[PDB]
Formats: C-alpha cells, sequence, structure tokens
C-alpha cells in the first residue's frame, strides 16, 4: 500500500513528492511520480564527479591535475575548502570533498575544470540518462523554483542513472570502486535513509536541500546475500523546515524498507 501511504504524506504538505525503487534482487521497480521533475540540489555532485572520475578514464583530465581555490570564490558551506584560500588543491580532493561534506567550493572547482554545468549534463546524455539537467553552478542551482526546469531530474532518472554508474560500464572499475567509496563515506545525511536503515544493510548515498522546502536523496543499499536496491526520494514546494523535511525522509524510508 505504499502509493495510498505516500499519497496521504503528500496531501499533508502543500508540496509534491516523489520516490523511484529499483530492487535488483527482485528485479521489482516501483515509483511515486517517478517521471516527474525535481530539483537535483546537492545530488547532482554524484554526478559532476562521474563526470570527472570518466575524464580521467579516458585520459582527458590527469588523476593529479589540481585547481586553485580563490577567496572570492568560496561559497555558503565549504568546510573543507574554506581553508584552502590561495592554494592548490587536487580535483580528486574536490570531488573526495563534495562527495563527503557536500563542500559546495569544491563541487564548483571541479564542474569549472571539466567543462561545467554542460559537460556534466553531456555526460549524463551519453549514458543514457535523458532528463537530467545542470544548468548552473553553486549555490544558484538550489532556487528550486516551481515549474523552472533547470538544475532539475526525476526520481526514475537517478534510480536509472545510479544503476548505470555502479552496474554498466560508463565508468572503470577503479573509478566506480571510487565513487561509492566516496557515497559510502557521505557524512552529512545521517538524518535521512540512514537514520532508518535496518542492521544489515549497507548504503551509498548522496541527499540535496533547497528553497521552495525542497529536500532530497539518491542511494544505494544492498547487503552480502542481497543485491542492491536503488532509491530516489524528492520533495519540493512545501513550507517545511529543514529539520521537518529530514523526517519526512526519514519517514518515507521507513515505508520503503518495511517490505524486507
Amino acid at each position: 500500500k505504499l502509493n495510498e501511504d505516500i499519497s496521504l504524506i503528500e496531501k499533508q504538505t502543500s508540496g509534491r513528492i516523489g520516490v523511484s525503487v529499483w530492487d535488483t534482487q527482485t528485479d521489482e521497480r516501483w515509483d511515486y511520480r517517478g517521471d516527474e521533475r525535481f530539483p537535483l540540489m546537492s545530488t547532482f555532485k554524484t554526478l559532476a564527479c562521474a563526470t570527472m572520475l570518466s575524464d580521467m578514464d579516458s585520459g582527458k583530465l590527469n588523476k593529479n591535475a589540481t585547481a586553485r581555490i580563490d577567496e572570492r570564490n568560496i561559497v555558503v558551506w565549504s568546510p573543507v575548502m574554506d581553508k584552502l584560500a590561495g592554494q592548490s588543491t587536487r580535483i580528486e580532493h574536490a570531488c573526495e570533498a563534495a562527495m563527503l561534506m557536500s563542500d559546495n567550493t569544491a563541487a564548483n572547482l571541479v564542474l569549472n575544470e571539466i567543462g561545467g554545468p554542460k559537460a556534466v549534463t553531456l555526460f549524463l546524455r551519453s549514458i543514457g540518462d535523458k532528463a537530467t539537467r545542470l544548468d548552473r553552478l553553486e549555490p544558484h542551482l538550489n532556487e528550486a523554483k516551481p515549474g523552472d526546469k533547470r538544475d532539475t531530474t526525476t526520481p526514475n532518472a537517478m534510480v536509472n542513472t545510479l544503476h548505470t554508474l555502479m552496474e554498466d560500464n560508463a565508468l572503470s572499475y577503479e573509478s566506480r570502486t571510487q565513487l561509492k567509496i566516496w557515497m559510502q563515506d557521505n557524512k552529512v545525511s545521517d538524518s535521512l535513509i540512514r537514520s532508518v536503515l535496518p542492521k544489515g544493510w549497507s548504503i551509498a548515498d548522496r541527499s540535496g536541500a533547497g528553497n521552495y522546502g525542497s529536500r532530497g536523496i539518491s542511494a544505494m543499499i544492498w547487503k552480502d546475500n542481497y543485491k542492491p536496491v536503488y532509491i530516489s526520494i524528492y520533495v519540493t514546494d512545501t513550507d517545511l523546515s529543514l529539520q521537518a523535511r529530514d523526517q519526512l525522509i526519514a519517514q518515507i524510508s521507513q515505508l520503503i524498507l518495511e517490505h524486507y
């Protein structure tokens, strides 16, 4: 009764909820507004780092490539890169900061090295994601204005793309392994799926928050004896506080995890 439960929760908000689940053990798929657009917010960081790794794989970017952090470019929430003004950092280390800490200056540095939002969107189209579009840098991409297609994805597209990145040949073994470790090591999403994840499950995730009371998460969960389950949960156009959005994602996660 997942559809009924999510519909009840959605009706309690003034906004829209989007969920997508692909269980690769049972091969069952399920979605709620799975093909509707929602803001990417920081969930794009996985996709910028996948593009950077794909560039390293083909030799288009050196594995030890560096870029300078300029003080004028330090943006909101840069807990790792705000110590590095006037210094050079490895682009690999900037992706680590973007993935583990959601560092915005780090994510912008990666974008600026690889050809920006247009290059990330081209990489996504090249791997079969027809819907996701990255248009702006941090923090402008968090606008999440209803009706604005910039910096959006769909719950189904994020599930499909994460599955492609982990199980198809979009990235080399070393690159998809590094991307999975960065997602497992994520330090900023403890209040979301992780807060209600049963014992026995590993998780690799990436979350985001935005304006218009928005929140989202893209994740994969698995066990040694259970093939990965890809999940997208997005909420937008609400008047919810950040703590309330976290509770909403946790409560939706509880509903999905119940049948296990």
